[PDB]
């Protein structure tokens, strides 16, 4: 099933109202994880970072894989980055598998014991959209749907 | 459109790792607001309060009696928009005791709010409130 992808950027005013900017985005969930969806702020994770350096329950995960040649013995499959991810309060993880698409089989194969948090995989333009504003902007809202 | 909503109490672990205890309840949508699913911390918002926060929250509001606030500052789905544009991803009114508001908002379903407005009462609400009033954090995630 398909994920439907928002990054919120937002300026509050000094009144403390806010305005935002939304750029959408469609990526897939993978069986590997729940088909449910999840909001939360961004934090962008090196894939060698998945492996106190503590962050606020509720984050949302952007990870972009590297070429799968430059990685001979991973810590983790990208199926235990994903969990590790979650006990560290991701509230769901996205991956940009545009370097590795070998990963989303590795993903699907982890069905049997899925996470209860969505594990949604990006790649091509979609992918290009979202790590574009990921690095640029400073700090994001996104919304995972349906 | 009925809304689930889990509570989630979280501890992190020595080993930097949480450990969540959710509490489920179930509200409804009010055509006032959008369908969508969302999720946020909870920030617990007084009705007069709405007339300073992170981007993304979920507000909480507990209703009184308009017996008791005859002169009120905005309607119900004015408070709801209010915080909406003080960043809140989504608003969740205790109706509880103030059941006419459930008319106030589904009236405002000609012209919505982009984030979801939703109502909770009875036996719901009173598990919602149990836990935003002891002052921990909590997260909200509400479910379409």
């Amino acid at each position: 099933e398909t994920a439907f992808v928002e990054v919120v950027l937002f300026e509050s005013s000094p009144s403390g109202d806010y305005t935002t900017h939304t750029t959408g985005l469609t990526g897939r969930f993978s069986r590997a994880g729940a088909m449910l969806s999840a909001e939360g702020e961004i934090v962008q994770m090196h894939p060698l970072g998945l492996c106190e350096d503590l962050y606020e329950y509720g984050w949302v995960g952007v990870v972009k894989l590297e070429q799968p040649e430059l990685d001979p013995k991973p810590c983790l499959t990208v199926l235990g980055k994903a969990k590790r991810a979650v006990q560290r309060g991701a509230t769901a993880v996205i991956f940009d598998v545009s370097e590795n698409p070998e990963a989303i089989d590795q993903l699907n194969q982890g069905s049997e014991d899925p996470l209860k948090r969505p594990v949604v995989y990006v790649k091509g333009a979609d992918a290009i959209k979202l790590m574009n504003i990921v690095n640029k902007q400073k700090v994001a809202r996104a919304r995972i749907q349906h």
